[PDB]
């Protein structure tokens, strides 16, 4: 340098720009030059330093202690920014087709493109100068275990205490991190709350944010993540599903293996085997109550490795070995209960960050659907900070609200779900929120009818009935066409076992609105003919969707009350409308990039329709 505007040494609070690689140091420094923090802290992931930030938190009115439980926080935010943001959540590439396919009539549902120009110009009128007055942190993170040939390396800058606080119990932080990266590749991550001081505008709730220039950009060319203006989940956890999902699934697609929406749990059964399952939902359809179950059958045992993301590798004998890249669970709050999902409750009555729940008056926490009354004289106050009564028309806590907890702490957590190796997948699931037509449980036909069912999945959002292929609507990191084909291209992976593919249903309703499967604990009868039928059990009728239980096949002993029938029936007429629907959809939204395969499998099942 000529003058001193350059080295920020004198700005760093904690660590040190020296002790950095040298790839790390020029991120760091570049953004500071950048967007002009105050201090630097390079985190350690010490005890120290998360304890310290909290109690900084709570001086600063951000977070509150709940002083019910064992080191246990709540953030309350800015009504504007409750929630991932998809509208603003944008993939950056030279071509567009790379990202989504070019649809043959509408516009993409698969994935928002921007050009490189027009983020260039977003980027310029949002981080000049966005970090004045505040504390650059400096989080070195790992996604999966520490030394996992399946691990990945980020390092987030935030100018949130509230982003760093999250990331610590939702990836591997701090100096070991540093030292096992030393001069390798990592996901460089960037984000600001966007709200310089002195403030512009006013500040709401505590809750830093700047909702007019939200925007969450992946630069997969780059390994880059940029996210502006949301303090909020996956806006701003960027390891979740910015790195986790969208990157990861591009670099997935570049080097063999795969990035999905998945959990991953291992069910033993009572002869002493042990399978590992994964699982994709969409948001709102159950993977955390099922990562996590309590079984209702005698001597069956669910542990979970994850809740929500998975990556996944076949393995040189084979074996499709599966890791969490997360460190804790960023659940949904409401709908939590000791019956809906037990080992949640245990897990998250200590060392856990709450947001947009109701706090109770003697410090514990309530939320719709906690199933759990309060002794007389306790009262309620809402996300919102305001006095809430039960009979009263908002709700107490926000229907996004999340817990934020450590992984380790579950009750049920897998022994091996820090493994480096993964754990090996003997069948996926697939599932949405079907009201009708789609029964409890079906079986894929082959892998390639397997991937026309992740395809195909359809959730409920007047009810609207969207398409969420493989639960991964929302997180596409390119082409969805050219997923299919990297989904597909594994059946011809030497000496690959390929798992079975089960689709299921929990949601099927009557015709009065009623469900009928009672779920939760009870599914794990649906996850014991499927580990029957991965053995190789004589368990199975075929149908024109798939193979479904035979006649007395599941265990329905304890229920008695369930209609069969209607949760298994199959109606010519609804199936040639969903085949329909399927059709129109992957013409339009996949059209010149749907594989060969995907198309054949369409073909296939209305022509199995049209013979009933
Ligand atoms: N009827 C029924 N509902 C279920 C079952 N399992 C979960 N749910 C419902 O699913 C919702 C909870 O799922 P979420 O935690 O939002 O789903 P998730 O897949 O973990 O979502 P993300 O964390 O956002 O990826 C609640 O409405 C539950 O009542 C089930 O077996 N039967
Ligand atoms: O939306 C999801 O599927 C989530 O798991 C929450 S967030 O991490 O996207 O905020
Ligand atoms: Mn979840
Ligand atoms: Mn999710
Ligand atoms: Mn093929
Ligand atoms: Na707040």
């Amino acid at each position: 340098q000529l003058h001193n505007g350059l080295d920020f040494s004198a700005k760093v609070i904690q660590g040190s720009l020296d002790s950095l690689p040298q790839e790390v140091r020029k991120f760091v420094e570049g953004n500071a030059q950048l967007c002009q923090p105050e201090y630097i802290h390079i985190c350690d992931g010490s005890e120290e330093e998360y304890g310290r930030l909290l109690a900084h938190m709570q001086e600063e009115g951000v977070i509150r202690k709940l002083k019910k439980y064992d080191n246990c926080w709540l953030a309350l935010t800015d009504p504007r920014d409750v929630a991932r943001i998809d509208s603003k959540t944008v993939i950056i590439t030279q071509e567009q087709r790379d990202t989504v396919p070019i649809p043959k009539s509408g516009q993409s549902q698969l994935g928002r493109w921007m050009s490189e120009e027009d983020f260039e110009k977003a980027f310029n009128a949002r981080f000049p100068g966005c970090m004045k007055g505040r504390t650059m942190y400096v989080i070195p993170f790992s996604m999966g275990p520490l030394g996992s040939p399946l691990a990945k390396i980020g390092i987030e800058l935030t100018d949130s205490p509230y982003v760093v606080a999250s990331m610590r119990i939702m990836t591997r932080m701090g100096t070991s991190v540093l030292e096992a990266l030393g001069d390798g590749e990592f996901i460089k991550c960037l984000h600001s709350v966007g709200c310089p001081l002195p403030l512009k505008k006013p500040l709401v709730n505590n809750w830093a944010c700047n909702p007019e220039l939200t925007l969450i950009a992946h630069l997969p060319d780059r390994r880059e993540i940029i996210s502006f203006g949301s303090g909020y989940g996956g806006n701003s956890l960027l390891g979740k599903k910015c790195f986790a999902l969208r990157i990861a699934s591009r670099l997935a697609k570049e080097e063999g293996w795969l990035a999905e929406h998945m959990l991953i749990l291992g069910i033993t059964n009572p002869e002493g085997k042990k399978k590992y399952l994964a699982a994709a939902f969409p948001s709102a359809c159950g993977k955390t109550n099922l990562a996590m179950m309590n079984p209702t059958l005698p001597g069956w045992k669910v542990e979970c490795v994850g809740d929500d993301i998975a990556w996944m590798k076949f393995d040189a004998q084979g074996n499709l070995r599966a890791i969490n890249p997360e460190n804790g669970f960023f659940g949904v709050a409401p709908g939590t209960s000791v019956k809906t999902n037990p080992n949640a409750i245990k897990t998250i009555q200590k060392n856990t960050i709450f947001t947009n729940v109701a706090e109770t008056s003697d410090g514990g926490v309530y939320w719709e659907g906690i199933d759990e009354p309060l002794a007389p004289g306790v009262t309620i106050t809402s996300w919102k900070n305001k006095e809430w009564r039960p009979q009263d028309e908002e709700p107490c806590a926000h229907p996004n609200s999340r817990f934020c907890t450590p992984a380790s702490q579950c009750p049920i957590i897998d022994p091996a779900w820090e493994s480096p190796e993964g754990v090996p997948i003997e069948g996926i699931i697939f599932g949405g929120r079907r009201p009708a037509g789609v029964p409890l449980v079906y079986e894929a036909l082959s892998w390639q009818h397997g991937v026309f069912v992740g395809a195909a999945m359809r959730s409920e959002a007047g009810k609207v009935i969207m398409h969420d292929p493989f639960a991964m609507r929302p997180f596409f990191g390119y082409n969805f066409g050219k997923y299919l084909a990297h989904w597909l291209s594994m059946a011809h992976r030497p000496a690959a076992k390929l798992p079975k593919i089960f689709h299921v249903n929990w949601f099927r309703k009557d015709k009065n609105g009623k469900f009928l499967w009672p779920g939760f604990g009870e599914n794990s009868r649906v996850l014991e003919w499927m580990f029957g039928r991965i053995e190789g059990e004589d368990s199975a009728k075929l149908t024109p969707i798939g193979y479904v239980p035979k006649e007395d096949a599941l265990n329905l002993k304890g229920l008695g009350d369930v209609n069969v029938e209607e949760l298994f029936g199959i109606s010519k007429e609804f199936w040639e409308k969903e085949v329909e629907e399927i059709d129109k959809y992957l013409e339009d939204q996949v059209n010149a990039d749907l594989p060969y395969e995907i198309e054949r499998e369409l073909r296939a099942l209305k022509q199995r329709i049209s013979q009933m």
